[PDB]
């Protein structure tokens, strides 16, 4: 099922949704997979997260050209770490409009990232302010609160059973919450549960560092974060 395309992997999740996977060596972790999404919305394509590097991100765009052959209207990136924003320059070189949490754009320079062109802001309840996410189509963007990072955001795909937790959510058999160096241990558990409650009918939970899982990924991630506070 999985399509190897250069050094990346692509997996169809639904008629209009694919997971992109790219890898980077991290001493002490091995070659770490990071997952994002590609969504076809009618005559255009929407991307969630870059790959780790510009070169890998250009390869995502090459795959889109070969397998979908429609323009990429925008990309939204889910926090200011390299696995999610490392390929911003490749998107900009391709003329793609890019979006991130305002706080991700604020943090990007100190994190070694290039900021997105546009900043999303969020209501007190976590839902994106709609005027900051124009033309997002089926992408429903939700800020669950600080957790994996202060800026992490999540995305549901209307018309599917899919919600993307990014690096906030780990799989239902995961053993650790991963990189906690920028995390908010006090609010993580609540933020994970807020993601689940924002997308209550999503039965396929996509995440950055594990293959797609059931909603038990949310309950398990929350149950592990419950131990952090
Ligand atoms: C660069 C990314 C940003 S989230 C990172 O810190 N990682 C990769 C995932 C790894 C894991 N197994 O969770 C933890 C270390
Ligand atoms: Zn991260
Ligand atoms: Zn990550």
């Amino acid at each position: 099922g999985d399509q190897r395309f250069g050094d990346l992997v692509f997996r169809q999740l639904a008629p209009n949704v694919w997971q992109h996977t790219s890898y980077l060596d991290m001493p002490g972790f091995g070659a770490v997979a990071s997952n994002g999404l590609i969504v076809r919305d009618g005559g255009r394509v929407l991307v969630v997260d870059t790959a780790w590097t510009d070169d890998q991100t250009a390869q995502i765009l090459n795959w889109i050209k070969q397998e979908i052959n429609l323009p990429v209207a925008l990309a939204v990136v889910t926090h200011a770490h390299q696995d999610k924003m490392g390929g911003m320059d490749a998107l900009h070189a391709a003329g793609i409009a890019t979006y991130a949490n305002a706080l991700s754009n604020q943090l990007a320079p100190q994190e070694g990232m290039v900021a997105a062109q546009h900043s999303l802001t969020f209501a007190a309840n976590g839902w994106v302010e709609p005027a900051t996410a124009p033309n997002f189509g089926p992408l429903k963007v939700f800020y669950p609160g600080p957790g994996h990072t202060s800026d992490n955001i999540t995305v549901g795909i209307d018309g599917t059973d899919i919600a993307f937790g990014g690096c906030l959510i780990k799989d239902s058999k995961a053993k650790s919450l991963g990189n906690l160096g920028d995390a908010d241990t006090e609010h993580y558990a609540a933020s994970a549960r807020a993601f689940g409650a924002a997308f209550p009918k999503a039965s396929m939970i996509v995440m950055s560092h594990s293959a797609p899982d059931s909603r038990a990924a949310i309950t398990h991630t929350a149950r592990m974060a419950d131990k952090l506070r």
